[PDB]
């Protein structure tokens, strides 16, 4: 009886390919289907099958991923839920502990659920967020992770964020419409609010910098983030001229930062919630 954790690589490559396979059975783009639940079902008894036989037991994490496409079958939550169970087996076969495939699977599981989030849900601004600190929270966990939990987590949330978007004075809706023109997927918006983010957090940190300085420590840090990275720098060129450009808008910028950042991002994501929405 075959536990995760202890795999060779063969086996390890084999379980992803599976968890691969089901992936491409369904298409965030449009409501999650029986017919999806029932691909990916018919993927992962393949994948089982080469891992322990037609006959052999299940380990833990696949038992899991059973458990929960069975259960999206007898009733959006569904496919999120199966995801992030196979985000959390990825994990493992990876050598995540628990606490890091937990941690793997709550924040991939949001992001599907956003994803299936309808724009016209009264939910759907808060599906938005949610989403974005589930973004950020992989992201940090991203880049201390062993390269199997990186390969989980890109791999499961990749899909997600390829979600297709488009859309129906004050800085922070003047920030929103920037994202949104610049921005086809969700993973469009996070990657381009967190260099926004980042612009913030940059301005608090070095409060003498100049116009300049605060590009230039910007462009190091998109350099240096976790993973179009030029397409990255292109649209910082493009906050640049929005926030930075001149004494005046550097000023703006600074009173924003100092003293209101994560109100300002939360409101930047309200204001892009309702650019995709049409409401207020």
């Amino acid at each position: 009886s075959l536990l995760l954790d202890d795999v060779d690589n063969e086996m390890a490559a084999i379980a992803m390919q599976g968890f691969r396979s089901m992936i491409e059975q369904f298409n965030v783009n449009n409501p999650a289907t029986a017919k999806e639940l029932q691909a990916m079902e018919a993927q992962l008894t393949a994948m089982s099958d080469q891992l322990v036989g037609a006959d052999g037991e299940l380990p833990a994490e696949i038992q899991a991923i059973k458990d929960a496409l069975a259960q999206a079958l007898k009733q959006a939550d569904g496919l999120a839920t199966a995801m992030g169970q196979v985000a959390f087996a990825a994990a493992k076969v990876g050598g995540g502990s628990a606490g890091t495939a937990g941690t793997v699977q709550m924040n991939v599981k949001q992001l599907y659920k956003t994803a299936f989030s309808s724009t016209s849900s009264s939910s759907y601004a808060a599906a938005l967020s949610d989403g974005y600190s589930a973004y950020k929270t992989l992201n940090s966990l991203y880049s201390e992770s062993r390269s199997g939990v990186q390969s989980a987590i890109s791999q499961t949330a990749n899909p997600a964020l390829s979600r297709s978007v488009s859309r129906s004075a004050d800085a922070s809706q003047r920030a929103a419409e920037t994202i949104v023109r610049d921005s086809q997927t969700l993973g469009d918006v996070y990657s381009r609010l967190q260099v926004l983010d980042s612009l913030m957090s940059t301005i608090v940190s070095n409060p003498q910098a100049n116009q300049e300085e605060i590009m230039q420590k910007l462009t190091a840090s998109i350099s240096k983030a976790p993973q179009s990275v030029d397409s990255l720098q292109k649209f910082a060129a493009q906050l640049e001229r929005e926030f930075v450009d001149g004494e005046r808008s550097l000023a703006e910028s600074q009173e924003n930062a100092f003293r209101k950042q994560p109100a300002f991002i939360q409101q930047v994501l309200v204001n892009i919630a309702s650019l995709f929405s049409g409401y207020l």
